Parts: C-alpha cells; structure tokens; sequence
C-alpha cells in the first residue's frame, strides 16, 4: 500500500508586492513544507499554464523526426558536438518512450563572452523553422521570462524563509548569465507499451525514471492532470497528486549543499503511467561563477563548515552524474 504525500498549496502572491508581513506569512508556510516533504504547489503565480500547455503539445504533436535528426543533441545526432544540453531529445520506439525538447537563457548568442569564451554549460538555443513552427520559438522564449520572474518571487520566500534578506538567493538569479533551463517533455501513450522503457523498483514498483535529487537551486515543475511523481520518505515512497494548474516546486541539491542539508534536495521518482502527458520543469540554476556561503540554521551562530561551491561546477557535474546513474533522457 502507498501513502500520499503532504503537498501544500501556498499562496505565493505576496511574493510579488510589498507587504512584508505578507511576505513572512509565505515564507513561514515555504519553510514548513521544505522540512517536511519536500514540496509544495505554488498557487496564484500568474502564469497562464493553459497556453504553456497548448503551445507545447502543439509542438511536440507536430515535429516530424526529419526536425527532431536538426535539433538532436550530441547523444542522438554527432554532428552537433556543441549540444550537451539544448536541443531535441529523441524517443526510440520499441525501447524508450520518453521525448523532450531543452532550451537555455535567450541571451546566450555568440555575442555573449561565456559562448565566446567557450565555457562548459552554456550554449546557444536550437530551434525549429519558424514557418513550420509558428510563434513556437516566440511563446518558448517569453516563457522563459515569465517563469524566470516567477522563480525569482520564489527564492525571495526562500531566502526570507531560512532567515535572510529577500534577495539573498535572487541577487544571483539574472537574466544575463542564468544557466537556468526549461525542458519541455512528452510522456506518451503508446499501445502495447513497450517493456523495455518500463523500469522496475526495488520496490517493485513499475517506473518511467529512476529516484534522483534535482540538480537545482530549487525547480519549477508544471505537469498535466496524469498523477505519476513519488516522493521518498523515511517511511516509504508516496503519491504527490497533480495539480494542472499549479507549479510544483522543491529545492534541488545546491540549496542542500548551503544549507547544510536543513532544506534537504527531496528524492523522487516517476511512476510508469500509460498515458499521453506534459511534464515541463524548469530548473532554478545560478550563473557559472555564483557562489553563495554555506549556512547552517540550526546553529546559533549560523556557521557552517562546508565549503563554498562554484554553481557551475556542481551542474556540470551534477548533469553528467545524472545522465550516468539515470540514463540519457
Ligand atoms: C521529474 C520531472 C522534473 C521530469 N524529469 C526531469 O526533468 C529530468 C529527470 S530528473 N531532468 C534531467 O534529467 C535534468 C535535465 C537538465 C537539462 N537537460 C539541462 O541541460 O538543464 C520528468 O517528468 O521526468
Ligand atoms: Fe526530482
């Protein structure tokens, strides 16, 4: 038998204005649901998740796999030797079901010094043909920003949260260098479904994606009304339900580094479900050289002895560990 996760919807609107008893009131319900499960939704963020929802099944029910071979990356296609990150994601009928589209800052283009200083995790957006797309890449792009000004409310009631002023994670979340990413993924039907993309718990339990701590600052997760995520906890792993119309977030792997684990990175897995949906994170990531001090709330004095950690060499790491010990997606 499976429990269900305590999943909260907090109000994160005040997040956005200037009442900042408000603000605390957001912080206290941010800080409670991070020491327990692990997650919350995030209701009332102004983002109209019914056209993110329309705009992506548009595309991804009309790319034809010539455009998938143009956009594929490295591991699909060894022509494209600069896509580690952004760019299509193939499916492989017959042995693995899942397919996603990445994309990266609009504003790293070869004019941007990290592309020309070549440095590891930025690269430069791949895109569909506009005339057979149209306004794809205009809708993907101005998504970006409206959940880029959504995530940074967020970390505002995170930082107030853990005790800090407002912008004590958002003072390193900017539209110049984020190495912030939107995946959009498609989990299809498929009849019969192929067992070979079907992986299974130790458990026993039939999974699409193994247990992992997000690579993240924190991440910010829409999903289609297909109930499919699991969170582990110390008495097993339990159902989160979807909530189509709100965000699901948590913090990933870097806030547990500088916290020293207090807001712990929570683990989760994908359940096997045999139905057509949408699951479009995107992850919170600093800059390449963003460095934020280690903390400990716990103690008095806050100190911590965990060393400071580059946020570009723990996603360059982070990812290619990922890719690793849950395989190429
Ligand atoms: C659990 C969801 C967030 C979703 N999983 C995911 O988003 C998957 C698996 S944890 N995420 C990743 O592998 C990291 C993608 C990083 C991205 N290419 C980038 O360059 O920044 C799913 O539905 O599988
Ligand atoms: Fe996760």
């Amino acid at each position: 038998s499976v429990s269900k996760a305590n999943v909260p919807k907090i109000d994160v609107s005040p997040l956005f204005g200037d009442d900042q008893a408000a603000k605390m009131r957001v912080a206290q319900q941010i800080d409670a649901a991070s020491r327990d499960t692990g997650f919350f939704y995030a209701v009332n963020h102004g983002i109209n998740v019914q056209r993110l929802s329309q705009k992506t099944k548009e595309f991804h029910m009309s790319i034809t796999p010539e455009e998938k071979w143009d956009l594929a990356i490295r591991a699909y296609n060894k022509e494209h030797q600069d896509q580690v990150r952004a760019g299509y994601y193939l499916s492989i009928p017959g042995k693995k079901a899942v397919e996603s589209f990445c994309y990266l800052n609009p504003n790293f283009t070869p004019d941007h010094p990290r592309i020309q200083a070549k440095t590891p995790t930025h690269e430069v957006n791949v895109w569909p043909d506009e005339t057979k797309h149209p306004g794809f890449q205009d809708f993907a792009e101005q998504y970006y920003w409206d959940v880029f000004g959504l995530s940074s409310a967020l970390l505002k009631g995170y930082a107030l949260a853990l005790g800090k002023e407002e912008n004590f994670f958002a003072r390193h979340f900017k539209p110049d260098d984020t190495l912030a990413s939107v995946v959009l993924i498609r989990y299809p039907y498929l009849d019969p479904y192929p067992e070979a993309a079907i992986k299974t718990a130790a458990d026993g339990t039939k999974l699409s994606f193994e247990w992992h701590e997000d690579v993240s600052l924190i991440t910010v997760l829409y999903q289609s009304n297909v109930q499919n995520l699991q969170v582990e906890t110390a008495a097993g792993y339990q159902d989160i339900e979807a909530d189509d119309t709100g965000y699901l977030i948590n913090c990933g792997s870097y806030m547990a580094h500088l916290t020293n684990n207090y807001y712990k990175a929570p683990i989760d897995r994908v359940k096997w479900v045999n139905a057509e949906r949408q699951s479009l994170p995107f992850f919170v990531n600093l800059g390449y050289d963003s460095v934020i001090d280690p903390f400990d709330p716990r103690e008095p004095n806050g100190k911590s002895d965990r060393e400071p950690l580059s946020y570009g060499d723990y996603l360059q790491n982070g990812l290619v560990s990922l890719i690793n010990k849950n395989g190429q997606t």
